[PDB]
């Protein structure tokens, strides 16, 4: 599926259960994974609008090359049945991050 090879650390503790629980179906039916820990092997952070990431974990994703976005890039890409641009997503951009 359009997520292989892709780990997901899910900082999405705003949102509700339902939308946490579909987040993580539609990662794992298109062959994903996820953690709620964030770790090397990690390739992306999921983060809500009201999470923030601390300049460690920052540290962390800039060492260890993980894409930061929103839940919109899980939601867009299996709407367009198509791994979309994950650059578009960040919402950390404003930081260059």
């Amino acid at each position: 599926g359009i997520f292989a090879n892709c780990i997901f650390c899910l900082k999405v503790k705003y949102l509700p259960q339902q939308q946490k629980k579909k987040l993580q179906t539609d990662i794992k039916e298109n062959g994903g994974k996820f953690s709620f820990s964030l770790n090397p092997q990690c390739t992306h952070i999921i983060l809500d609008n009201a999470d923030v990431l601390s300049q460690y974990q920052l540290n962390s994703i800039q060492k260890n090359h993980v894409h930061i976005a929103n839940p919109d890039f899980i939601w867009k890409s299996i709407r367009e049945k198509r791994l979309l641009d994950v650059k578009n997503y960040d919402p950390y951009k404003p930081l260059d991050i």
